[PDB]
This record gives structure tokens, C-alpha cells and sequence, in this order.
């Protein structure tokens, strides 16, 4: 049965879950990880970043990945407005061996939950957090404005389905719960969400569509276009199981603004505002049901706290225009079980770790934010020279600079292969376009050096 | 009813790549007649299938029948070369849910698909052996060399019956599907070239209550395929839905040496394949253990002056990747589109069967160098022939051949595969080591 106590417990087995847990466990840790739903289940998010390889090689994972065989991505292509597209390539990057993966979700987090078992972390499935109990931490802990004192949380309240129920302790506590965010939203209330991205989103698997750039050495690539009038935007990721993944994203407002099976009506109005999409789904077969979901964007007052870490969708939300949730999500687990452990074998005190996780989160978070909002911005516009487009026919100047943030560097250590120069020149691009410590990245001696 | 004196296309041979030329040709209201020797439903071997059928029984209108019948369905293929971990081939990747293939009792596929062939058309004929070919001299402007030959035009077929019936039927294009036989290959042009490193002869049984491989897994149960530890050749497991498992082995004629030796082999090879015993580790035999002769071999030319050689009448390769259903049949489906070409001007009758021809070639070219890599990856167990920089197994390896493997790379009718993708897979293992069909029903040819 489930143990009363362990080392580190990990709140949810999702991608942020799994991969902590598998990080802290070939460190040896006694990890406990708890997920409500058996895996495999459905989850939307297959667009993948370069950067995912980096990271799944650290835990070994990465091959297991290519040997699934899912669906090559080598880029991916942005026609924000009426122009040309804008694309980022990610085998000329990275080589010919650094394509990235269009994924169903309910294989990969089953690959990542197994791998956290097969890693030594205790895994049960159906076992839902009920609650957390906060001690009283009533000694002094400093904050860089990104940390928090709720107290030290020390036990969890759990019930499975079966029946049986009971409480475990913990050292240390990893929030992955998700969009839940259980430590943020039910004992911290900090969620900030940006109100210009209060988005909603449908979307539904189509088969027998057209690929995007047929022939073309970027055949069946995932593709991103702005509607036309600037309201929104849509995607299509092309997957293995045979279909392509589409869907369309609008405020919350103005998606209802165009309320005047509606899922599958809406689904293919905003459809007609995206021109080469519209072509691309001329031939296209619906085999799925079309699904709804929020999708808002929100921030966090604090990440990490005394002996407890929050990663993933349980901290920070962006719109998915980049891909970027897979990323976050790992990219913080990674942090995660840096900050832990470091604190656990004296490299620095708590506060000190906890504090660099809470960064690590949060100018990860940053570097999204602004590069997706420039986006927006000139989705949201279409005749105006945003990200500076006036005299070219695309985008192609923008997209060279924003080139590693996009491909997920410029603030996990791991993605090496982008100088801070480069990203530095990302970060002011888009900027102007809206106009210590060191990781010890060595398995079984993982930690922070000064 | 009986065999008629002339028809517009004699198909020898009512195997797959007989029946499907019967059967496409058929279609397009060709008066074509279908000749066997053997009368169905007869034992043959040959029961792993690749995701390739179904493009290629869909274009004939059968895919719907075979789907009826029921056969096991094959997701995919396990490939254990050596001690390391397995190399997997994923059809349902690829191909999606609905995109699996089958492995498949021979004696009643064989039958679906002669049957389907009178559906189509086609007279069809049992036990009805043709014994020569009457080439006469086509002295024109047809020269030999480039996968075809000019030993004249074969226009008449001399045919007996099981009853003592014998008799001559005249036709304007032979289809030649008779098989390992190879009536036109091996005693008219005599051109069938063996390769000496691949004179192998091969053992079979059919074994019940074998209990499955990769339990629980959501590749439980799929055809698993290794080689004998010591080199000397490579054993395979098919599972059928019959509730038995196909089990045989592979080894060259002389390490085959090294009555009673078929059971006894049959276990020594079982031995030096851990995971096939461990599969078989309570299996009851019900089947007998059968011994033949499985010869990988090429010809100088696949097709002439009004005649085409598909599947095993014209080239064999080592069944280790499942190729020869495939081949029969794309084969098959490439004499109907030439033939038809011809009959309606598309092109000069040189012009098509040079096009055959090279279909055959260049499709029996892709799996010969796989194959080829894959068995002198077997024979050095422990070098690193297919074994990339890693962490562990051949599943690297599987991802570059995966079109090759699949059957892709030269039937037009698989497009799944990019033409990019199968440059890699030809290139991967060398490294180890014009036309356009119309495929429309009704309006079969060729474009420039
Ligand atoms: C429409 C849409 C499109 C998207 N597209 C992309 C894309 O292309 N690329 C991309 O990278 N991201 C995309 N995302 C984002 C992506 O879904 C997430 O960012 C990603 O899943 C990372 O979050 P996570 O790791 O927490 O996963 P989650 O699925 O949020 O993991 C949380 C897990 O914890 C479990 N759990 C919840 N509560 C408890 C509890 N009390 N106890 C135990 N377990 C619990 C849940 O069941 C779940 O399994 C998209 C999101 C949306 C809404
Ligand atoms: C041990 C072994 C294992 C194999 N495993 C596989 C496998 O897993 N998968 C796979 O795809 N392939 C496999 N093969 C290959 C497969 O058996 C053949 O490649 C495939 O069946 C193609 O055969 P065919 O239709 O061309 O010839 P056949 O199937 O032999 O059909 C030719 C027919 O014509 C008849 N005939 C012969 N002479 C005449 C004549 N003069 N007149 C009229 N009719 C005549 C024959 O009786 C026969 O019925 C294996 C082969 C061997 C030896
Ligand atoms: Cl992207």
C-alpha cells in the first residue's frame, strides 16, 4: 500500500510530475508520486520544442521517446498576419538529429509515469490529493519577491477510488497538480491572470487533410496562423494515430461575441478566418468529438516556499501559441529537483534554493510571456508593422531573432546550444517589438554550486 | 464450361500475384484467363503480412473481404538480431488504428483472392496445368538488355487437366505468377541467378498453447523474429488467429547439416533463440514439421515482348522483413498497369515493359539490401553492423528502414512515406554493408 511517510512527495503524474519525481529518485531519493487518473488518459498539448531532448536525455529518457515513434516535427510555421508565414526549423538548428516530436498526450505521459517507476519513485494511479497540511514555519525566510511562508508542509490527506484512504508525510512536497494548482489556488490564493489572454479554446482530430507545404522540404508541418480580422488565432498538428490535431483560440469575449452542435459550427466559422487552414481542411474527415476547455493565462505570487516547490500549469499558465507548456513543465521539475536537492545536502540553506527554483520558474515564464505577446500583438493588428514587417512581405527577419526563445533557451542551464548573447538579442527584439548560483547537472550528484 | 482457345491475357498461376493481375486487369474488362495447378484451398507458407496490403487490396476492391474474414490482425514486428534489446517496426504508427496488416492462413487468403478474381471477371480455372509456352520470334525493334529480354513472344500455352483434358489457349500478353517454379525464368530465359550467400533452406511447424509475447503491452502478441545466438540463422513466431502459433527457422544449406533432424533441429534452433522458448515454454506441436527449400535469387530480366514475371517467378529474398506477399502482389498490380498501358497507347509496348520490369527491380532491390544488412548483422553477433551510437537495442536502426521495411519506396500506391524518408533508409544500410502510373479503376495506365 501507499507508504505514511517518504523523503520528497510529488503531487500529480503528469509530464512535471513524472519527470521530478524520476530525477529526485536516480539521485535515490524515497519519492512518492500520486496521480488521479490511470494512465493512459486523454490530455491535449502534442506540440513539442527542441529543447525536450536536452532535458529527457538528463533523466534517459530521450530514446525512448524516438523509439515510440511519434510524429516528427522539424519546425513549425506562424502566419501572424496577411503576409507570408514566419517558420522556425529546429533540424537547421540543431542538426539533423534535432527534430522535435507532434505528440499524443497519452502515451508520453504514460512513458514519463512508467519511467518515474522504472526510476525507483513509488507510482500509484487513482490516488487524489485531498488536502495538504501546512505546519506553523515561524522563523524567518526571506523572499527575492518570488517565494512564499504558508508554513512548512509536512503531511497530505489521500482517498483512492477503491475505497481505501489514509495520510502520508513528507520532507518535501512537489506541486504538479496542474490547472487544479492545489498549493495556489486552495492554500495561497495568487493566482494573477492576465486578463488581455482570458482565451478559450476548441478544438478536434481531423483525418484525411491536406498537408501544409506538400513536397516541400517542410511537408505536414505544424502550422499557426492569426484570423484575419485579428480576433484569434488556430492551429493544426498533424499526429501518428493518423489524424491532425486543429483548434481555434479566442478571448473569452470575443468568442462569444461570435455566438450571434454549435461547438462544431464555431469550430468551423473561426475556421473560415484562417485562409490556409481553410484550404488545408477542404478534404478533411471529422473522426473525434470536438471538446472545449479554458485556457487562461495566469502568473503566480510565488513559486516555492519552505520545503515545497510548484512547477508547470500548478504555477504559471501562457497561451499556447508557442508550444511552450511541455517545455515549462519539464524545464521546472528539472529545478525543482536542482532546489531540493541542494537543500538536502547542504549545497545552500533552503531559503536560498527555494528562491532559485521560484526564479528559475518565473524568468522562464518571463521570456514566453513577452515573445507570445508579441505575437498576439501582431495577430491582433494585421496592418500595422509590429515585430518591424514593413517593407518585407514576412516575417522571416522576426523570427531569426526570436530563434531561441522559441526553441525554449534562455533560462534553463540544460539547453545549451543557444549562446546568452543570442537570447539576450531575443529578449530585446521583442521588447522593442511591444515598444550566484549554478546548476550541478550530474546525475547522482545533482545540486547548486556558488 | 470449359478452358477457351483465346483470350486477351493468360495469367499462369492463381497465387496473389496471380489473382490480383487477374483480378486488376479484370476490372478493367480485359478477357483474362486465370490458370492453377493447385486446387484451392491448398497448405503454403508465407502468413505475415505488411501494412503495404491494404493500399494494394484496396485498389482491387478486397480489402473489405479480408477485413470479414478475420485474420489476426499485425501491428507491428519485433526484430532481435543479436543478444540486445529488440528492434520494433510500427504499423499502427505509421498507418493509424484502422492501418494494421494481418498474419494470415495462407489456404484461405489465397482462395478469398481467387475467388475474387472470377468476382472480377476473370475465368478462372483449377487444376489446370500449364506445361509450355510457344514463343514466337519477334525479330522487331525490341532489343534485350536493362531488365528485359527478347526471347521472342510467348502467344500460345499448352495446358493439361488433372482429368487427362489437355489443350492450347491463345493470348495477346502472358502473366507469368507461377512462382518458385518460374516457367518463363528458369526454362525459357534461363536467367534466374541465385546469390550463393543466401541459399538457405528453411523448417516450419504449428504449435498450440503457447502463451503470448509482450503480455499486456500495447504490442502484445505481434510476430517476434530473432537470430540464433551462435549465427548460423534466424528463427521466427507468427501467431495466427487459428489460435496457433507459427513457428520455423531459417539456416543456409550448409549450416543446416551442421528425417529425425527436422524435430531435432527444430529444438536446437528453438535453444539458441532464448525468447522463441520462452514463447514455446509450454507449447504442445500439432502441427508436422515440414522441410523446404527457400533460395533467395534475381534474374537478369522480369518482362519482354508482351509478357510480364511477377513475384516468385521472377526474384526471391530471404523472408526474414516479410516481403514476398508484397512483391507478388505490387508486382501484380505493375503488370496490370503495364499491360494496360500497352493495350490502350499510353506507350509503346518497349516503353512498358521496361516499366514493369524496373518496378520489379527497383522494388527487389530495397528489400535485398535490407535484408542483406539485417542478416550480416545476425552473423555478427557481436559487432555493431546495424547498431548505432545508443543506449540500447536496434530500434534506432528500425526508424531509418521503416518505409523499406513497411513496403514502400517503389509501389505508388503506398503513400505514406515521404520520398525523403526512403532516401535515408537506402543509404542507412548501403552504409552498413519517365512514367507515372494512372491507378484509377476504369482509366488503369501510364502517364508521362
Ligand atoms: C487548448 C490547449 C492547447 C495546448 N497546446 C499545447 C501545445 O501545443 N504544446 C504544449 O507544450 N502545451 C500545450 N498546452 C499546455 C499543456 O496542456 C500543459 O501546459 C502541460 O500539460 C503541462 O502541464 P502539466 O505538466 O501540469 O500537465 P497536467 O496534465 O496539468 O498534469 C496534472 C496531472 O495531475 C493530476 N492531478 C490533479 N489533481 C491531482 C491531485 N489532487 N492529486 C493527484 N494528482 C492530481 C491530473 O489528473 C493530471 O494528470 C495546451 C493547453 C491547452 C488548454
Ligand atoms: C519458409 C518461408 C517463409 C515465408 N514467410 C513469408 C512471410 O512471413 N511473409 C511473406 O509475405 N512471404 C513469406 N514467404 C514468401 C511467400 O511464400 C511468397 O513469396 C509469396 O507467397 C509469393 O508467392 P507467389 O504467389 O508468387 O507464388 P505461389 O504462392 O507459389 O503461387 C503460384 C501458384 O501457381 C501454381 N502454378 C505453378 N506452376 C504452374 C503452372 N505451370 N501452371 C499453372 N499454375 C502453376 C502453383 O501451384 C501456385 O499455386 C515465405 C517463404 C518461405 C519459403
Ligand atoms: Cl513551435
Amino acid at each position: 500500500s501507499i507508504p505514511k511517510s517518504c523523503e520528497v512527495l510529488v503531487a500529480g503524474g503528469g509530464p512535471a510530475g513524472s519527470y521530478a519525481a524520476s530525477a529526485l529518485a536516480r539521485e535515490g531519493v524515497d519519492v512518492v508520486l500520486l496521480e488521479a487518473d490511470k494512465h493512459p488518459r486523454y490530455h491535449i498539448g502534442e506540440s513539442m520544442l527542441p529543447s525536450i531532448r536536452p532535458l529527457l536525455r538528463f533523466i534517459d529518457l530521450e530514446e525512448t521517446f524516438e523509439k515510440h515513434g511519434f510524429q516528427k516535427k522539424l519546425g513549425a510555421a506562424f502566419k501572424l498576419t496577411a503576409k507570408r508565414e514566419g517558420y522556425t526549423d529546429f533540424v537547421a538548428a540543431h542538426g539533423p538529429n534535432g527534430y522535435s516530436w507532434n505528440v499524443v498526450r497519452s502515451e508520453s505521459d504514460e512513458l514519463l509515469f512508467k519511467h518515474a517507476a522504472k526510476s525507483g519513485a513509488l507510482t500509484f494511479q487513482g490516488v487524489k490529493v485531498d488536502s495538504l497540511e501546512f505546519e506553523p514555519y515561524d522563523s524567518d525566510f526571506p523572499s527575492g519577491g518570488k517565494v512564499a511562508n504558508p508554513g512548512r508542509p509536512v503531511a497530505a490527506r489521500w482517498s483512492a477510488k477503491d475505497g481505501r484512504s489514509g495520510t502520508i508525510s513528507f520532507q518535501y512536497l512537489v506541486d504538479a497538480t496542474g490547472r487544479a494548482g492545489i498549493t495556489s489556488t486552495k492554500y495561497l490564493k495568487n493566482r494573477k491572470f492576465n486578463e488581455g489572454l482570458k482565451n478559450l479554446a476548441i478544438w478536434g482530430y481531423y483525418k484525411g487533410a491536406r498537408p501544409w507545404a506538400e513536397g516541400t522540404p517542410r511537408e505536414n508541418q505544424p502550422y499557426f496562423e492569426g484570423m484575419r480580422d485579428g480576433a484569434g488565432w488556430c492551429w493544426t498538428i498533424p499526429l501518428h494515430n493518423g489524424t491532425v490535431s486543429v483548434g481555434a483560440v479566442l478571448r473569452s469575449d470575443l468568442f462569444f461575441a461570435k455566438k450571434k452542435v454549435t461547438n462544431a459550427m464555431i469550430m468551423a466559422e473561426c475556421m473560415k478566418l484562417c485562409p490556409t487552414i481553410k484550404e488545408l481542411l477542404e478534404p478533411a474527415e471529422l473522426v473525434s468529438d470536438i471538446k472545449q476547455a479554458t485556457d487562461y493565462s495566469y502568473s503566480a505570487s510565488a513559486y516555492a516556499g519552505p520545503y515545497f516547490r510548484i512547477v508547470g500549469d500548478a504555477g504559471c499558465f501562457i497561451d499556447p501559441f508557442f508550444s511552450s507548456g511541455h517545455h515549462l513543465a519539464m524545464a521546472g521539475a528539472l529545478a525543482a529537483a536542482v532546489s531540493i536537492r541542494a537543500s538536502m545536502k547542504g549545497d545552500c540553506s533552503e531559503y536560498e534554493a527555494s528562491n532559485w527554483h521560484a526564479r528559475k520558474v518565473d524568468e522562464g515564464y518571463t521570456l514566453f510571456l513577452l515573445v507570445v505577446m508579441a505575437a498576439l500583438k501582431q495577430i491582433r493588428m494585421q496592418e500595422e508593422p509590429v515585430l518591424s514587417d514593413i517593407d518585407d512581405d514576412g516575417f522571416d527577419r522576426a523570427f531569426q531573432f526570436l530563434k531561441p526563445v522559441i526553441q525554449g533557451s534562455g533560462s534553463a542551464e540544460i539547453v545549451k546550444r543557444f549562446t546568452k548573447k543570442e537570447v539576450s538579442e531575443a529578449i530585446d527584439f521583442a521588447v522593442l517589438a511591444l515598444d550566484g548560483f549554478m546548476p550541478r547537472l550530474e546525475h547522482g550528484h545533482l545540486g547548486l554550486n556558488r
